[PDB]
DNA sequence: GGGAATGGCAGTATTCATCCACAATG
DNA sequence: CCATTGTGGATGAATACTGCCATTCC
């Protein structure tokens, strides 16, 4: 039960935190500000070593596979609010964080009590996340604007990419079948997912790491990015040096393991031989969803 | 003591992680 | 022919994010 690097922390909120505003109907209205972390069982590690870190915050089963970190007190929000002042977002999140933060001058000041705080609020809130529910657009009529400033950051350091990477990252050892034989090859890939809005952020990896390409999916209005790495000497010269170095976190890490032994058998060509690659399909059958 | 704050979950939509096919390349 | 590398395909659930009653407290 350690405690996390702010760095970290900070790149593994940026993949999975949620800043949160919410405002309904009571009989006035009721407001509340709040920071969610929602995770798999699996990584409850995690999260107790989150709440180890900021010593804020409650952790609840969510549903069967679940589970959940939520930070709703309004003192304990101050802490949460210094940390990504000193150790800040760079995706998209972060300008839910500055609604958050503006939220939360308006609420410390007492005005969300009165006609007019909650006005400022729900406009506030038509810019963060999903936007405002039909309760507040039947209440409150009229286009809100939902636009917002958009975030153009660089990666501040490795640190937060092993956060970030603990989140979206993907460590696969794939068996590649042919036509004309039936013997297969091990294939080692490095994948980070993400949403285009963070186009930015992602073309920048290449660069970041020294490796790499962008692949793009589209289904009907969905559509996400691809970090995508599959040549070995890339692999095992940029890739695994890196988070050796800069810890991951969680289950993930126990993949990124498992990653690295059969890296080494690739590297010393004992895949070509059979004993080999018998090793190599034990540790894929044991690894990401086998586990 | 009534409402404001917070706890304590369950619910919903999708953005992810994941296993995979098949073509291209030397 | 073999081994590596490239370009995503396709999936479904682990996420992000939300809704609301129960409990605390002041
Ligand atoms: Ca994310
Ligand atoms: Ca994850």
């Amino acid at each position: 039960r350690e405690s996390i690097n702010p760095w970290i922390l900070t790149g593994f909120a940026d993949a999975e935190g949620s800043f949160g505003l919410y405002i309904y109907n009571r009989n006035r209205y009721t407001t509340r500000l709040r920071f969610t972390i929602t995770l798999h069982n699996k990584d409850k590690s995690i999260l107790e070593n989150i709440q180890s870190t900021w010593k804020v915050g409650i952790i609840t089963n969510n549903g069967d596979n679940a589970v959940s970190l939520h930070v709703s007190r309004f003192e304990d929000l101050k802490v949460i609010i210094d940390h990504f002042e000193k150790y800040p977002l760079i995706t998209q999140k972060l300008g839910d964080y500055k609604l958050f933060k503006q939220a939360f001058s308006v609420m410390e000041n007492k005005e969300h009590l009165k006609e007019n705080g909650i006005k400022e609020l729900v406009r506030i809130k038509a810019k963060m996340n999903w936007g405002l529910t039909d309760e507040l657009k039947k209440a409150f009529p009229g286009n809100i604007s939902r636009e917002r400033p958009l975030i153009n950051k660089n990666i501040p350091n490795f640190k937060w990419l092993a956060g970030f990477t603990s989140g979206e990252g993907h460590f696969g050892v794939e068996l590649i079948k042919n036509s004309r034989n039936s013997r297969v090859h091990v294939r080692l890939r490095f994948e980070i997912a993400q949403h285009v809005r963070d186009k930015n952020l992602m073309n920048s990896l290449i660069t970041y790491l020294g490796c790499g390409y962008i692949y793009e999916q589209n289904y009907s209005e969905r559509s996400w990015l691809r970090f995508s790495v599959s040549k070995f000497s890339d692999i095992n010269d940029k890739i695994i040096p890196v988070f050796q170095e800069n810890t991951l976190i969680g289950v993930k890490l126990e993949d990124f393991e498992d990653w690295c032994k059969v890296a080494k058998l690739i590297e010393e060509k004992k895949h070509l031989t059979e004993s080999g690659l018998d090793e190599i399909k034990k540790i894929k059958l044991n690894m990401n969803k086998g586990r």
